[PDB]
């Protein structure tokens, strides 16, 4: 039962742009609800050139609100202004793609493998709620703290019926370099096509934000995949980590790993992280943590 909370425009203060792009425009702000009188850091999303498109996103997010998973973004409510806006808790450390690019010199094995676990736990939750994301990528993972990441952006997400195993898409722009072959060829999307995208997302993290198939046009991808070519082994990845990615990119969808399997294997690896990822100076690296006495420094800076 999907309940949309409508937030008053007048309850938001110090609204400022964070960034723009394919996702539209995201702002940060302080939501002070009347009565409670407490300042809650919030992110605000809108499109600028339909109000329909963003309500579909709010529906899907409202539809999977029954259970609180810590690794998927919660809709706090919408706001009606000049445009329709989505509202969520601010993820202060921002987008994981940008984060791995900027903090490369202090990202150790433990962090990369833990992130992989947390994204698999988030997708497993969404699979249980019959949700196909259709846009899993580093750009659609956010950082609450360097130890804690959440899946976001349900603009392409589809809920499957009790009977339905797959969603057939119509003519609509889609991220080719993150999509399974059968999605490129036949516009078919399943939980197992999301596993392919999970594979690409992991490659992005292990390369500290490299562009997949860089300098290759989107029209050559299906032919490259049909020849048996895949994204290369990242320098830091031992064979077991790369084999997981290659299992995610298998032609037979049902042969690909399940998220429940990916949780367990990446969990096993997180218990001995230096065995599975080889990073120079791993033990000398550090990122801010809530347990740190001076963590309030990082939150205010970022
Ligand atoms: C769908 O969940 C949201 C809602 Cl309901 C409201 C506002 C933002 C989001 N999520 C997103 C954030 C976001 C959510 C929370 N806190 C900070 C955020 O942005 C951080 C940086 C700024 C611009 C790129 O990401 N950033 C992005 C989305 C998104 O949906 N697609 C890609 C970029
Ligand atoms: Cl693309």
């Amino acid at each position: 039962q999907a309940l949309l909370r409508i937030l008053k425009e007048t309850e938001f203060k110090k609204i400022k742009v964070l960034g723009s792009g394919a996702f539209g425009t995201v702002y940060k702000g302080l939501w002070i609800p009347e009565g409670e009188k407490v300042k809650i850091p919030v992110a605000i999303k809108e499109l600028r050139e339909a109000n329909k498109e963003i309500l579909d996103e709010a529906y899907v997010m409202a539809s999977v609100a029954s259970v609180d998973n810590p690794h998927v973004c919660r809709l706090l409510g919408i706001c009606l202004t000049s445009t329709v806006q989505l509202i969520t808790q601010l993820m202060p450390f921002g987008c994981l793609l940008d984060y791995v690019r900027e903090h490369k010199d202090n990202i150790g094995s433990q962090y990369l493998l833990n992130w992989c676990v947390q994204i698999a736990k988030g997708m497993n939750y969404l699979e249980d709620r019959r949700l196909v994301h259709r846009d899993l990528a580093a750009r659609n993972v956010l950082v609450k703290t360097p130890q804690h990441v959440k899946i976001t952006d349900f603009g392409l997400a589809k809920l499957l019926g009790a009977e339905e195993k797959e969603y057939h898409a119509e003519g609509g722009k889609v991220p080719i370099k993150w999509m399974a072959l059968e999605s490129i060829l036949h516009r078919i999307y399943t939980h197992q096509s999301d596993v392919w995208s999970y594979g690409v997302t992991v490659w992005e993290l292990m390369t500290f934000g490299s562009k997949p198939y860089d300098g290759i046009p989107a029209s050559e991808i299906s032919s490259i995949l049909e020849k048996g070519e895949r994204l290369p082994q990242p320098p830091i990845c031992t064979i077991d980590v790369y084999m997981i990615m290659r299992k995610c990119w298998m032609i037979d969808a049902d042969s690909r790993p399940k998220f429940r399997e990916l949780i367990i294997e990446f969990s096993k690896m997180a218990r001995d992280p230096q065995r599975y990822l080889v990073i120079q100076g791993d033990e000398r690296m550090h990122l801010p943590s809530p347990t740190d006495s001076n963590f309030y420094r990082a939150l205010m800076d970022e």
